[PDB]
């Protein structure tokens, strides 16, 4: 069967500032780069940044709700959000929807996430305050 | 520090077809439903379905390269891309890199990917032939 995300891969307009914004700014590690993309890591996660002349740049009142959340500590939450809207990070979302997140976008618009707390965290919290409708299995 | 990938989040336009597709035809576990999403698990990935209207059912010649790859065994590989064909999934690229690949779309156009091998697979395949351009870190 199908046993979890093998990688992501975001498409970029312009290499280098995609990796910079990668590696430099959120700290993940760079393996490899070439003309036309990046291989980095988060923990597990593997990342490549494919370079495609069809990137946009895209404001995020003109995409859709589709994001990638990356995880922190409760004990590092705080101070890395501060830092990146202190290096200017455009953001994307206010409201805590669903737990203690951090919405900022990359260069090129795609919407990402700090967040604290697993799946099974938050199935717990939705028991308490659930979403409209919730069901759990 | 970021310590990996917390979820990945789709924007849906239909949120029981994409349940049906993610959950059924995919195999993953449903955990929760609310009246405008889902949650499921695939290994260690959290996947949240996010029912959105301003999703648009998308063809793959109007989206540009970003794309999500699940991993799968090589033994599983061919069953389960036949499966996906038995279904009428739609294929969105033909594969021509190392490691078993199969492209394909969810019911909103998100591009997808079966892929068999890990990042240091592909670097070590990389040292061996680099793309053009390649340095390693
Ligand atoms: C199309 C360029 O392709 C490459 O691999 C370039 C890599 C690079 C890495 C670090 C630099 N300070 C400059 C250039
Ligand atoms: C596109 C990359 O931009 C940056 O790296 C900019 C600033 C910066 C400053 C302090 C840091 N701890 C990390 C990053
Ligand atoms: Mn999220
Ligand atoms: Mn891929």
């Amino acid at each position: 069967m199908l046993s979890g995300l093998n990688h992501l891969t975001l498409a970029v307009s312009q290499l280098a500032p995609s990796v910079a914004f990668y590696q430099q700014l959120l700290g993940m590690t760079l393996h490899a780069r070439w003309d036309s993309g990046a291989y980095l890591s988060c923990g597990d996660l593997w990342l490549c940044l494919s370079l495609d002349p069809q990137r946009r740049v895209t404001p995020p009142e003109e995409s859709d709700y589709t994001h990638y959340a990356f995880s922190i500590s409760e004990a590092d939450f705080a101070s890395f959000a501060a830092r990146l809207e202190a290096a200017g990070v455009a953001v994307w979302k206010l409201n805590r929807s669903e737990g203690a997140s951090h919405y900022f976008l990359d260069p090129d618009g795609h919407k990402l996430e700090l967040h604290v707390g697993s799946l099974a965290q938050r199935l717990a919290a939705c028991r308490e305050q659930p979403y409209k409708g919730m069901v759990f299995f």
